[PDB]
């Protein structure tokens, strides 16, 4: 029993974590095999930042240019190169410790593990999920960028996340492995701000299933309603569409549990009416949506206490 | 910017997990040079649970009745005894990936990361704080037990905590590695149940000294209290008594911000009065109090954001 935000064990992920110097700037990298990745920012200043052509500064930047220091080992850097936002810093010695891994992006709505890094070690990891607008409600100080987000799927180390930078909300920003930035922003410095953000419905119902196979059961009802009554509500509450294939998704725990999803979906209609009149859910006096399907059936494996 | 609960990395205990097996019973163990730990009701049958005399069971076993299994290697058991509520297995092979470590027993209050594992196999990671009643909120199913808690100091890990049991109110009680038990509760079944809980106020004052470091102020004011009123407002809403160790505690975060203990105990207290008015803390529609000072100064050595 019991539901926390838990994220995956992430020693495959340290042991990939090194330190990145360029000029004045350290920041980190992710070793795997002979090649490193990192931020490309790394190689400007602060007036490059304001306005940079980074083909124009990588052309003037040699190998010995970047000190690469995994451990207590310096790395030699034997060739460099960009794609897109994210330089790949080729060494002369593969990572020993490079786990079975993919580069994937991810979507909006899902989930993925951070390790926040600075000078090249681990600090904490924490579970962070992509919001519909493409930021991240991350946990990042100065030095953390080329930190990554991942997930884990058997022994294999999905990564999805290299972090940036933060925006004037205080969220962050950052690309997929390949350097291709989440959502509408740049590595450079501009007046870019999050675009409106919404709660993602799917995660709510799946945090309610969650909390009904934890035994909370005070919101639940006998009413049910339709998919689009449903999405009437969800409109004027600022909550994404719900459509089939999320109902789809939530199946299992729907059969789990006994709910169908459209009478989960009454009960969140009149918890946004009404609100939580003081109560609590699953340890929350707000409705969590940082929790997919799989997640909570990852998590919930366990007994649904009827 | 940003505030998460976040764990430290688990690389250095993931390399310590193993599988312990006697008769039909799998759960983990903890190998450290040459010795194994797990729960003692590693050895019990049901029956046995029902009222064991874990002396008389134990004399009963040999070594070969313990089968360990670190990744996919069978560690071959030379010896066994019993402290408290732990196992100790010695195994011939001392763990290559055993890191610097300590035996620590943390006090209600403190936080700790939790690597909940299955079958010896890590499964995930999460930020845990003992509770004065001293159960902890976590998030296991059967078979986790022996999943420790531990805090890494630098490269130290100091175990706190390794898990035996869940109670009916669905929270978790376990011992330090030491195999003492934290609370007042024991490994066999009984109707014992968690005690009365209260609020942990110095972590609540360092949460929100954490939110002001990021950004939340409308629940400042120009109020101040003395430590003999505000102790007053505590008691009545089941938060601890607030110490003066605990102001000198906070000493620091309330240097960064400026803003002194006793004002953000106005400002708690009339929280407390007032409830929230539909606003949020960091994220939270509710007073979070499993962030010790420690956490936040670590997590928050960023700008203080005037
Ligand atoms: C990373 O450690 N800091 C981010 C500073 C550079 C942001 C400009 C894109
Ligand atoms: C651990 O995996 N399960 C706990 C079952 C035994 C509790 C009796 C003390």
């Amino acid at each position: 029993s019991g539901f926390r935000k838990m994220a995956f064990p992430s020693g495959k992920v340290e042991g990939c974590m090194v330190q990145v110097t360029c000029g004045t700037t350290t920041l980190n990298g992710l070793w795997l095999d002979d090649v490193v990745y990192c931020p490309r920012h790394v190689i400007c200043t602060s007036e490059d930042m304001l306005n940079p052509n980074y083909e124009d500064l990588l052309i003037r930047k040699s190998n010995h240019n970047f000190l690469v220091q995994a451990g207590n080992v310096q790395l030699r850097v034997i060739g460099h190169s960009m794609q897109n936002c994210v330089l790949k810093l080729k060494v002369d010695t593969a990572n020993p410790k490079t786990p079975k891994y993919k580069f994937v992006r991810i979507q909006p709505g899902q989930t993925f593990s951070v390790l926040a890094c600075y000078n090249g070690s681990p600090s904490g990891v924490y579970q962070c999920a992509m919001r519909p607008n493409f930021t991240i409600k991350g946990s990042f100080l100065n030095g953390s960028c080329g930190s990554v987000g991942f997930n884990i799927d058997y022994d294999c180390v999905s990564f999805c996340y290299m972090h940036h930078m933060e925006l004037p909300t205080g969220v962050h920003a950052g690309t997929d492995l390949e350097g291709n930035f989440y959502g509408p922003f740049v590595d450079r410095q501009t007046a870019q701000a999050a675009g409106t953000d919404t709660t993602i419905t799917v995660n709510v119902l799946a945090w309610l299933y969650a909390a009904v196979i934890n035994g909370d059961r005070w919101f639940l009802n006998r009413f049910t309603t339709t998919l689009n009554d449903f999405n009437l509500v969800a409109m004027k509450y600022n909550y994404e569409p719900l459509t089939q294939d999320h109902v789809d998704i939530l199946g299992p725990l729907s059969a789990q549990t006994g709910i169908a999803v459209l009478d989960m979906c009454a009960s969140l209609k009149e918890l946004l009416q009404n609100g939580m009149n003081g109560r609590t859910i699953l340890g929350s006096a707000l409705l969590e949506d940082e929790f997919t399907p799989f997640d909570v059936v990852r998590q919930c494996s366990g007994v649904t206490f009827q």
